């Protein structure tokens, strides 16, 4: 089973990073979305390693074309937060990683 981790740990700050990223490719938002909190992050070891991140994500005020520093919106109904589950399969070794399950809902 999957023990608990945190961001505190590299490869789920890469992980983490990496799902985002993917989050924000996929979406049709002109604005970039970042993590304002990590909520939970766990990780197993299997052939490589699956990392299970909880995280929610708000939308900030810079457009996807232009740091990370971009600020996250005050208003609500711009913030729009989100609460997300990613589940990253890492073979580092390997140099890969894929983006296994992302499921995303208004929080």
């Amino acid at each position: 089973g999957p023990m608990d981790a945190s961001v505190e740990e590299e490869g789920v700050r890469r992980a983490l990073d990496f799902a985002v990223g993917e989050y924000n490719k996929a979406s049709n938002d002109m604005y970039h979305s970042r993590a304002c909190q990590v909520v939970r992050a766990r990780k197993q070891i299997v052939a490589g390693v699956n990392y299970f991140l909880d995280v929610e994500l708000c939308r900030t005020t810079c457009t996807k074309t232009q740091l990370d520093n971009c600020p996250f919106h005050d208003q609500p109904h711009l913030k729009r937060k989100a609460f997300c589950s990613f589940q990253i399969y890492a073979v580092p070794w390997q140099g890969t990683m894929t983006l296994s399950k992302s499921t995303c809902q208004d929080a």
